[PDB]
């Protein structure tokens, strides 16, 4: 051998799912987490570059099998399936299976004879250890089963489950990004987990890999590692993505003035704008010159946006489009949407936000926007007040 088809592609594939906070997230084309922390030092230690490649639970392992990719992490438990079908590298994290549950019901669900009643819902991922745990500890209970990370956590929040029994790790972020949500006593679980990295079936890859691993391990790299990833300002994404999606949107602005001939600024539905973002931002507890700053530069990177695709327009001497949406009328209430998700979203991170020691880890959370694609410049001018 695998080494040497690896140094011949000259890449490291990595399979991951990308919907496991704190070991890998999908923030738009990018990957940030601490198992892709490990898979690009694993990818310079071996002499190339990382590509990491998108899977998901279900065909994980076919995706596996059909060569998409050399190795696998993202936080992945060792299953006797899993271990079917490859060799799993030494274990670099033990973790905790423990509850979590809206914090007035901590008391509730403290025991496995309180979890295991007829009474309950419990909500669980897929195919890993926490189905084989729920099945095998918790059968009186009620069981659902959901592919997606954030409709679980939602359901718990909103009152549709009732509990949750997972990687300890993951009830400690989710204890902070959740704030109606607790760990149930994570550093005394109900059992135990080993987290490794999925690789082909090579002795010598294997030997290679565990070497590289049990390095990091000893010399408190992945401890450091975990700790700084669970300290990540995680909930930032909704940030990104409204600042993300509202400078997308500046393409269908663009497309509907040049078809009515009218011009990129316009100073006055400038001052409306930043108008209704100091009434809304300051009703939230956000200070006028935060949401001037940043409203400017988000009105500032969008005429960025629409002066490019003038200026292509113009070159191609391009004529009407029909895949044009109403302005005043559909896009102008999508704006409004946005401009509302990024100052509830602003007042939610305020702290981070407010804390310069944090940039470095700011910058990693909101540099990767798909709108960058579109406008490099643009990307930078909306980023500028962070
Ligand atoms: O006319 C427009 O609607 C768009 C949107 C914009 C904004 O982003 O809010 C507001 C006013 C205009 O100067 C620019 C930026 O074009
Ligand atoms: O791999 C497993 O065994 C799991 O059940 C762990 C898990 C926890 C939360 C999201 C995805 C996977």
């Amino acid at each position: 051998h695998r080494l040497d088809d690896i140094t011949a592609r000259g890449v490291l594939r990595v399979g991951t799912t990308g919907d496991y906070k704190p070991f890998s997230s999908r923030a738009g084309n990018d990957f940030v987490g601490l198992d892709i922390e490990l898979a690009a030092d694993l990818a310079r230690t071996l002499g190339v570059p990382v590509q990491i490649v998108p899977t998901s639970w279900p065909t994980l392992m076919k995706d596996f099998g059909d060569g998409k990719f050399d190795i696998a992490l993202g936080g992945v438990s060792i299953t006797p399936e899993r271990q079917k079908q490859g060799l799993f590298s030494v274990s670099y994290l033990r973790d905790g299976k423990t509850p979590i549950t809206r914090c007035e019901n901590s008391a509730r669900f403290q025991t496995l004879a309180q979890i295991d009643q007829p009474g309950v819902r419990l909500v669980v991922n897929p195919g890993g250890t926490n189905e084989r745990f729920a099945r095998s500890q918790a059968p009186n209970a009620q069981l659902t089963v959901y592919p997606d990370n954030v409709t679980i956590f939602d359901q718990i929040v909103t009152g549709a489950a009732d509990l949750m029994i997972t990687d300890a790790i993951e009830t400690r972020l989710q204890q902070r990004l959740r704030p109606q949500l607790c760990a149930v006593h994570p550093d005394t679980p109900f059992d135990f987990a080993e987290k490794a990295i999925l690789l082909p079936r090579d002795v010598a890859f294997k030997a290679v890999v565990d070497k590289w691993l049990q390095q990091r391990i000893a010399s408190g790299a992945v401890q450091r590692s975990v700790d700084r990833w669970l300290d990540f300002p995680w909930g930032l994404e909704p940030l990104r993505l409204a600042i993300d999606q509202r400078l997308l949107l500046a393409q269908a602005v663009a497309r509907a003035k040049w078809n009515v001939q009218a011009p990129i600024e316009d100073l006055g539905r400038e001052a409306q704008v930043i108008q209704a973002a100091v009434k809304e931002g300051a009703a939230l507890g956000l200070p006028k010159v935060w949401i001037e700053t940043v409203f400017r530069a988000q009105i500032e990177a969008s005429k960025t946006v629409q002066r490019e695709l003038f200026a292509q327009w113009s070159a191609q001497q391009a004529g009407k489009f029909d895949d044009a949406p109403d302005l005043a009328k559909t896009i102008r209430p999508e704006l409004d949407r946005l401009t509302t998700q990024l100052l509830r979203s602003m007042a939610s991170n305020q702290t981070v936000l407010n804390d310069e020691a944090r940039k470095a880890d700011v910058a990693r959370a909101m540099r990767a926007l798909e709108a960058r694609a579109l406008s490099p410049q643009a990307a930078t001018q909306a980023l500028a007040p962070f």
